[PDB]
Parts: C-alpha cells; structure tokens; sequence
C-alpha cells in the first residue's frame, strides 16, 4: 500500500481544532475544521491516507538571525512530513524553500481591535501612541512587517520589534485575549478576523486589507505530490466545494 503520509498542522480556529466528544477519540479523529475536510477531499483525488501531527514547536515558520527556519516550514524542509495542510500563507520567501501548491483560499492583513476608537487604518495605528500592537511570532504577518520597505510598516515592524518579548503573541488566542483585555490590537489576517468578529461581538476589523495573497498546501521542494495536490485543488474550487467548505466553517451566528 501507499505509505501513509504524514501531515504537519497547527490548531487555529476553525481551520483545525480539537473534536469535542464525550468518548475517548484518537489520531485524526482528535480533530476537525476547514482543513480536515479538505484533507479528507484531497486525500480521497490522490489515493492516500494520512496521519495527522501537530508541529512541535507550535509555529508556522520564519527565519531567524542566520537564515534557519522554525515551524511547519522546517518540517517540510527537513523531510519531517509530507503536507503541510493548514491556513499556510504562500509568499515569496517561503515559495524559494518549499514548493507550495496553488492556492485555496485568499485573504489579506488587516487589523483586529475592540469597538469605539477612532483608528481607521494601519496609518492612524502606527501614529497614535494610545494602543499598542503586534503580530503572532514567527508567521507570515511578522514576516510581512520585518520585510516591508513601505515607511508605514517599516515603523511598525521597528516598535513591534523594540517590544518584541511582548508585543509578538505565541498564537491567535493570545492575541485576541490580550486585545480583550489590554490595549492592544492585533495584525491578523482577514479569514480569522471574519472567523472571530462574527462570535465575539465585541471584536472589530480596523481599515481595509494591506495586501493581498493566498493559503496553500506545502510539500517539501521537489515534492511528487505537490502538482497532483494543485490539481486536486483546481477541481475542488471548479466543483465549488472549497466555497462550500468555507461556508461550512464560517457560518454562524452573527454581529451587527
Ligand atoms: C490563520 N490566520 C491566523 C494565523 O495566521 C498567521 C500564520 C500565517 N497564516 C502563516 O502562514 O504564517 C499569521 O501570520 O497571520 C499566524 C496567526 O495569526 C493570526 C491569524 O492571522
């Protein structure tokens, strides 16, 4: 048979989360969401079955001072698993170190805040001195300020960093509690944000999306699952069940 492939992910609501049940559940029946089914999709086109793991160091990858790489991106570039099969942004950086598949879901960086300020956008953000702000460690959005030439993100990333040991969050959950409870907003990327402010009601979007770009599966370089992962992408979103899986995982039950 077919070897079993091994699947690195990470928990992030609604994409993957823990099965709630009153009976023991163990391997992948430990978990659902958005991109469960989408393994269950995809595993269903290529002919393979799967085994599920959490990344062990919880993150989903960034480069350090000299260039090594964490998260679900080591993973993949150390021949630890086959797929990484999570909310994985595509970007350039990582596109020369993993081969991604084509994209199944868009979205962009935009801002998470509570109600009532008057801050519009990244631009008021950065200026003002009343709330702070950052990012989740070592994923694309901290990626995207460390990078960015535009003066804008460049201040950011300069006063995310100069806090860093606070202002960069170990994962969503931190953030969002921090932005409940203190005055801190979080740069996060847009599907969660619709994910979060359709349940709790007292969590907000701020300004628009500052870019633009989409998740995908990774599949270590040279991978000889990578285009048939592309393929089957193509006919899932042709089919309209990647829309039906999002509408599946995003519903429910609503703010004003
Ligand atoms: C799937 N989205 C969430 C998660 O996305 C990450 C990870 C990102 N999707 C990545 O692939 O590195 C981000 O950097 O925005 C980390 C975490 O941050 C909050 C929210 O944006």
């Amino acid at each position: 048979a077919n070897r079993t492939l091994i699947v690195t992910t990470i928990l992030e609501e609604p994409y993957v989360m823990y099965r709630k049940s009153d009976k023991p559940l163990y391997g992948n029946d430990r978990f659902e969401g958005y991109c469960l089914d989408l393994l269950k999709e995809l595993s269903n086109i290529l002919g393979f079955i799967y085994d599920v793991k959490l990344v062990p160091d919880g993150k989903y990858g960034a480069q350090n001072d000299k260039g090594e790489w964490n998260g679900m991106v080591k993973e993949l570039i150390d021949h630890r698993a086959d797929l990484a099969v999570a909310p994985l942004t595509i970007t350039y950086v990582r596109e020369k170190v993993i081969d991604f598949s084509k994209p199944f879901m868009t979205l962009g960086i935009s801002i998470l805040y509570r109600k009532g300020t008057p801050i519009d956008s990244a631009d008021d953000l950065a200026k003002q001195t009343k709330i702070e702000y950052g990012a989740v460690r070592d994923g694309s959005t901290m990626t995207f300020f460390k990078k960015s030439k535009i003066s804008t993100y460049e201040k950011m990333w300069a006063f995310m960093s100069s806090r860093q040991q606070t202002a960069l969050v170990r994962n969503s959950d931190e953030g969002i509690q921090r932005v409940l409870t203190t005055d801190y907003a979080l740069l996060m990327e847009s599907t969660s944000i619709e994910y979060v402010t359709q349940r709790n009601c007292n969590l907000t979007q701020i300004g628009g999306l500052i870019d633009s770009k989409g998740y995908g599966v990774g599949t270590p370089i040279g991978s000889p699952y990578r285009d048939k992962i592309t393929i089957a992408i193509l006919q899932l979103q042709e089919e309209g069940k990647l829309h039906m899986m999002k509408e599946k995982w995003w519903r429910g039950n609503g703010c004003p």
